[PDB]
């Protein structure tokens, strides 16, 4: 008796590589699972939605999952997708565990069937400032975001852990999603000898910065968050990608014991370096665990609060809200071919 899970992201749109990842991360875990007997001899079945990380398309998404049956969620990924539908989820008892959606908020309002398989920018933000003021200490700092939840809550998270911090930024401002002419910024971070930038937003739009500053000749230093961590940022700003600093989650496509799913993607001509092939590829193992308990969504959520379950990110153990007990994001160097080390 089939079980249907829905995996719903960006399939389409400007930021579809996150549904890339996504995706290829939970049909890998779906064959996994299946291939060792399902849960109690069921199999899961993935049910696609895309949102396109658009908010109004998230909201006919959740009535969608809703009509349709489905009780059990992986997603969303956008915080301001994520956010509307889980407020749909939990009015109508359907679990939801996001693999993506970092902003501090969804799991502030007392929510009881929301998980993350993810960290939150209330520890992004201040690793980044905490790097920043300890390790690069810049003279001139600009922080500038696209005016959406995830980075501009980033942003004014940066920005405050710089003013405690008595660091120097000159202006704060933000720029128009979608937008591909960032000559007036440019201009202003000439104007005003910025030597460090820090960009809270997606990969479209620091691609496009990074790409334009160079090319004028800037030679001010960029940092940004997960989120511009990813091979399509390589593919638009190309060289002029060597030499950002990101955070992100650990490189989880390196342990040694996740080698036989690196192996098994790659087979299949698919890239197993994204974030999200992790994180994604956790929360099935994470409803798995929980499916064997019971197949009520209550249930689930309690049982996952109680009970660690063993993954490919290594043990998650969760908080009563929801969250990952010690997550971490680190600080990286990240390279124009696509990949990222350790910070110094
Ligand atoms: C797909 C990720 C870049 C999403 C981001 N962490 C957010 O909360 O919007």
């Amino acid at each position: 008796e089939d079980i249907k899970v829905a995996v719903v992201g960006a399939m389409s749109g400007p930021v579809a590589q996150y549904g890339d990842q996504e995706f290829t991360g939970a049909e890998q875990a779906v064959a996994d699972i299946n291939a060792k007997g399902g849960i109690k001899g069921n199999k899961l079945q993935i049910v696609k939605y895309d949102d396109a990380c658009d908010p109004k398309q998230a909201v006919a998404v959740a009535n969608k999952v809703v009509n349709d049956g489905i009780k059990y969620v992986i997603g969303h990924l956008c915080s301001s997708s994520t956010q509307p539908a889980s407020d749909i989820y939990e009015d109508e008892g359907i679990l939801m565990i996001t693999p993506a959606a970092t902003a501090p908020e969804l799991t502030a309002r007392g929510y009881q069937l929301i998980l993350r398989t993810t960290g939150l920018d209330s520890d992004q933000g201040p690793t980044a400032a905490k790097y920043i003021l300890e390790k690069v200490k810049p003279q001139r700092i600009a922080i500038v975001h696209d005016k959406q939840q995830y980075g501009e809550g980033l942003a004014r998270a940066v920005q405050d852990g710089l003013k405690k911090g008595n660091a120097n930024v000159v202006f704060f401002d933000g720029i128009t999603a979608g937008e591909k002419d960032f000559s007036t910024l440019v201009a202003r971070l000439k104007k005003e000898n910025i030597d460090f930038v820090y960009y809270g937003g997606y990969h479209p739009e620091m691609g496009q910065i990074l790409r334009q500053a160079r090319a004028a000749g800037l030679k001010t230093q960029f940092m940004g968050p997960e989120g511009v961590a990813n091979v399509s940022l390589s593919n638009i700003a190309g060289e002029s990608a060597e030499g950002l600093l990101v955070t992100k989650p650990k490189n989880y496509d390196q342990v040694p014991a996740n080698k036989p799913i690196v192996d098994a993607i790659k087979a299949k001509k698919q890239d197993p370096s994204g974030a999200f092939v992790w994180t994604t590829y956790a929360a099935l193992q994470s409803l798995q665990a929980g499916l064997n308990q019971s197949d009520d969504p209550a249930e689930i959520a309690k049982y996952l609060k109680a009970n660690s379950v063993d993954t490919v990110m290594g043990p998650l153990t969760w908080d009563e809200k929801g969250d990952l007990k010690g997550f971490e994001f680190g600080v990286f160097d990240w390279h124009a071919n696509g990949t990222a080390t350790d910070a110094k």
